[PDB]
DNA sequence: GCCATGGCTAGTA
DNA sequence: CTACTAGCCATGG
């Protein structure tokens, strides 16, 4: 499986998560066949452009939290995108972002 | 080739 | 619950 054949894959499965829901790079890695490549579901996501439809935002970690970057604007971008989307989204103390993995999970 | 990065995860304290 | 580690793997200097 060529590179750009998964990147296009994990995005095709991305798209597929419903309004308000969530997934998690894990869950997407082995949708897609490829269960070890969970940290390059990362990346297919850091790589994506702003302007993308994809709803990158709705793709969390195995934890429920929303994962820290380099780039620490999206962390605070995919909170607020959640919210919008009507996702109830607590803080923990040692402000890390969390949700109720069970009930937003997505379920093909 | 080695090395550091980086939106990960399950298992283990 | 928090912390850490081992396994993990593309990317790029």
């Amino acid at each position: 499986m060529r590179m750009d054949e998964f990147y296009t894959k994990v995005y095709d499965a991305v798209c597929e998560i419903p309004y308000g829901k969530v997934s998690t790079y894990g869950e997407i890695a082995r949708y897609v066949g490829m269960p070890s490549y969970a940290r390059q579901v990362g990346q297919a996501m850091k790589h994506l452009h702003p302007e993308t439809h994809v709803p990158w935002h709705r793709v969390i970690n195995s934890r429920g939290t929303i994962s820290k970057r380099d780039i620490s604007a999206g962390e605070q971008r995919q909170k607020d995108r959640l919210e919008e989307e009507g996702v109830e989204i607590y803080q923990t103390s040692l402000g890390e972002y969390k949700l109720n993995l069970p009930e937003y999970m997505w379920k093909p």
